[PDB]
């Protein structure tokens, strides 16, 4: 029942297509999405953007909670993974999910091993929503509703310089971004 | 019940057919209308206008609410849809509406994306009207009737510079255009 | 008379008004501009960016070539000055200034000291002009127009490291800002 | 009358359009061509070849000899054209050329300062060609047709070593590439 997000043809998107997810500020704005690495932690694999504004990165696809319905659409509950592949060192799951606070930094980064369906609190920190964002594009939010009972983190995701990569943790601000057919 | 609208050849305009929309000033007044995309967005496209009053731009099909009347009338709510070309670039639809409000400029604009048929509250922004402008020449208003209990916006629609292009938004006084069918 | 920079809430910007210039890209973009010191350079003070795009840094205020236009405008030179948000230390002023070229650097460093009005070629160094940088915000170009006759760099103004510290500088492609009113 | 160039997409080549040139063979094979400087002459710019296969260069643009037909096609003369996104170092063109012989190395290097259209001997040096490498690639080759009492050099164009860089050179072997589209950003 919710507005459908589009990519950057305009078609609507459709959960278990690929998709890259591009920053819609290009230049210093940086470029897409894609699998990094951690030397001390080097499982699983961390969410990082691509400094090149030319480097669309790594496609993902979408899971709707309701997997009766093939559209992503905004303010709606999914899980969101990197094209799975064979990692040459990991077997952790590809799937977006939120960390446990980082004491370190500050931060409650975007990191992988999430899972895949099965809504509810034991499944929570592997559930994102797409807002608008501006004019721009649209934005990643980490705010689930699959445990209405839970106390939940409640934000949009933004970008924040770790261990000289750009990686993804929730933020106030939410970064814009496009989606482009893979 | 109203009266036809009538293209430059003094015929009245068919649901259907191809017409060319352009101003009728010309000169500083520029030509006429086409499908138009924004340095941030390549779609959906936008309405736009060239400044070329030789350049006829890219022709529509009106979409009248009653299908069994085939004469586009004054006053009367329709859609209207850009012919497509088939180099589109495009999922979205060529189908005129208004946006939301653009609180970078004021403007309500004129966009594309609309939908065709079932009037009522869910295609609102899709509803266009045609009224005199001119002893001769007509202006497009946006006043959908087609939801009698909605709140809408009831205004002409005027030409507004964007991103270097003149694009068509709500007004206070229409621009005036006349209409060219395209098979001519 | 060319067209007014906007502040974030949309009001032309005003010359004698407080304004924070925070980067128009946020997040490892960081935030906004400040006085800052070199390590090994007390005085003059420079001018630094924040690192954290929560933090807005030191005020600026504008001061317009044309002391009878209270708006500040495209493509029009005009002096900036931090707020004096600064210990007593320091005799030089907070006016935005381009230094001499840094040979250790390669840089043409945005630094302090600089000159409030007498525009000409005594104070060719104190005078900038905002332009747009595409949709997205301002930014600041060093081509100052005050001495016709004086060659002058002519040039954009981006950031760059220095001291661990993030610092503005003369650079191919300028990088953007947008203001926010202090008040 | 040639069959036309394609892209990775599979799409014909259009004379005018922005494409990374870039290495058929990855990691050890490297990545895309861009101008480049020798360390001791700033101008004009050379043609080089990135070692990262990540990273695609800078785009190019080829223009006909027959300025009326917009396809490139194989063994077709054409000129081509790094496009820079950042302001220009010399006043020469970025055009490809091939140099004068270098007694130093032995080699023709393919070079900048180039020039576009008006064909025949004045502008020998400035028209290429573009072979099948096998089948599933493509290769550079310097064998103009622009000048028919000219005498002229025609060979393949490979990768050699130079200044610490990879350069371009006329070889017995080409090196293969194939054609991407360049975006100048995900909204164009």
């Amino acid at each position: 029942k919710n507005e459908p997000v589009l990519d950057i043809d305009g078609e609507e998107l459709r959960a278990g297509e690929q998709y890259y997810v591009v920053s819609a500020i290009w230049g210093p704005g940086g470029g897409g999405l894609a699998l990094g690495r951690l030397t001390d932690q080097k499982c699983p694999e961390i969410v990082v953007q691509r400094r090149s504004d030319s480097d669309y990165g790594t496609p993902v696809i979408f899971h709707n909670l309701d997997t009766k319905d093939d559209i992503v659409r905004l303010s709606t509950d999914f899980n969101v993974e990197f094209v799975p592949i064979r990692d040459r060192l990991c077997l952790t799951s590809t799937v977006w999910k939120i960390d446990d606070y980082d004491t370190s930094t500050g931060q409650w980064w975007v990191t992988t091993n999430g899972v895949i369906g099965n809504p509810g609190p034991q499944t929570l920190q592997s559930w994102f929503k797409i807002e608008k964002s501006g004019n721009l594009g649209y934005k990643f939010n980490f705010c689930p509703s699959v445990c209405e009972s839970c106390v939940t983190l409640c934000s949009d995701i933004g970008r924040y310089g770790d261990d000289g990569q750009i990686r993804l943790a929730l933020a106030e601000r939410g970064w814009p971004f496009v989606f482009k057919k893979a």
